[PDB]
Parts: structure tokens; sequence; C-alpha cells
């Protein structure tokens, strides 16, 4: 049982380059992010589950900003603070940080303990932001992801 | 709710250079391992727990091992089988990979689902290879962990 989840960089005029896909199962413990993309920053990325099932950019105050209409955190129980995947008082959709190699590419597995079901991530979309993950909004708000820059309807 | 492990380089030799620590702790959904280290190659090492409460060089057909006193990994219902971290078949031992940085430097937390109490932790060790680990024994065994390359021993 799996759900194979294509990435594709965000662009502010729209949808760039294929990276690669995430292949999600369950596990005993929760939903397991099996990655396999390349073309990224060697480091720890945010990753996180959004909202909406779309990764277009959109129009903020006259600016396009890329996988914008993705729409925010999927967090149904509008708790509206990111936590991390391990505090079950903030964002369900909080993912734990995208390992990313010294040769741009990701293949660390990643365990979401809270995701129990590949039903709930239906009609939303994978995010991977340019920053990494504090699991916070402080200092920075949103663990300090800031831009979106690959993303994946699933 | 802590536990700290000192992890030092292991040699033919004997103990080597100490290379930080890592705290353990108790979180809602299993045992955290959260490291402080320095003086690992970047990249993604085999991280697991092992059996004997030591980091001895051992020898074996012909050739003195780092830390081979260690023992196997930690599997208490002699599975025999390296599955990882998220499979409940395999060496219970088995934690996520360790994750090192581009400066050498080891800082990202890594959840071990399958402990549940410092307890469990209690006289074994901690072992970092020098290679990898793909959670399975194929191509190489132990997930191709490899060498032994630091060690931390526990109560
Ligand atoms: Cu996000
Ligand atoms: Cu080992
Ligand atoms: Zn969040
Ligand atoms: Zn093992």
């Amino acid at each position: 049982n799996t759900l194979t989840v294509k990435m594709n960089d965000a662009l502010s005029s729209g949808t760039g380059e294929n990276i690669g896909e995430i292949t999600v199962s369950e596990t005993p413990y929760g939903l397991l992010f099996t990655p396999h993309l390349n073309g990224l920053t060697p480091g720890i990325h945010g990753f996180h589950v959004h909202t909406n099932p779309s990764c277009m950019p959109g129009m903020k105050d006259g600016k396009e900003v890329p996988a914008l209409m993705a729409g925010g955190h999927l967090d149904p129980e509008k708790t509206g603070k990111h936590l991390g995947p391990y505090n079950d008082k903030g964002h369900l959709g909080d993912l734990p940080g995208l390992v990313v190699n010294a040769d741009g590419t990701a293949t660390y597995p990643l365990l979401a303990p809270r995701l129990k079901s590949l039903s709930e991530l239906k009609g939303h979309s994978l995010m991977i932001h340019k920053g990494g993950d504090n699991y916070s909004d402080k200092p920075a708000p949103l663990g300090g992801g800031g831009a979106r820059f690959a993303c994946g309807v699933i």
C-alpha cells in the first residue's frame, strides 16, 4: 500500500522541473515518507502537508508567490500553532524536516507518528520550503521554512 | 526523563577521542535521540543500540576490530533480521540513521518509536558506523553500516 507523490519545483510564474517523487507508506507507528529527489540545497528543509490540492502560484498584495494556492499547513484542529511532527498541539500537517544530502539528493526516510492513514493525505499537498524547521513559531514563524521551493498535490 | 551518553571514537588499540554526547528523552511517541556531536563524515551513518555494555576493540580473523566487544545489534527476540526503526520484525536496537551535516556536526533529532523507556537502553551501548543504513540486509548485511566509528556504553 502506497501513495506516489511527484514533486515539482515551484516558480512564481508557475510549475517548474520535476525533482523526483515521494513514496508514503503505513507502518505500525505512523506514515513513513521515503523521498527520492534531487537538485535541492544540502541541509534540512521545512517539509509539511498543506491544506489545498494545488501547487499553483498566486498573487499576494500584487506579488506572485510560488505555490501560494496551496493554502497553509493542514490543521483540522485550528490550533494555529506550528509545533512539529511530535507535538499533538500543533499543525497536523507538520512533518519532520526533509534531509537533503551533500549531492543535492533526498533519500533519508521520515516518520510522522501523528499521521496514521493514507486517507488523511487525500485532497492536500506536500511542501518543501527553502528554509529549515525548528518546529516552532519562534524566532521565525512556521518553523522558519520561508519560501516554497517544491510542491506536490496528493 | 532524559539520559546522556558520551560518544568516543573507536580505535583498534582502544577508546579514542570524545566527539560529544547524545541526549535521549522519552516522548509520547517513543525515545528521542538528540545528538550533539562533531568530527563525523558528512552524510548518513548507521546508528544502532548494541547488546554488550562495552566499546572495547576485539579481534576477528587476523585483525583488531574497533568496538567489537560491544557485540551485535540489540535483538531480544533473536529475529536475526535488520529491518530498521519502523519495522517490528527486526533488531529492536535498530535506530534511524544518524544525520551528519556538512561541517561534520550531528544535531538532527532521531525518533525510535519502538523504544518507550530509557530503561530499555540500560546495560547496552550506542553505535555509530562508518557507512549508512538502508534498513535492510540487502545488498549489504546490517544496512551497510560496516565498520564501527564511535561508541558509548550505559549503566
Ligand atoms: Cu509548509
Ligand atoms: Cu551497529
Ligand atoms: Zn505547521
Ligand atoms: Zn540491526
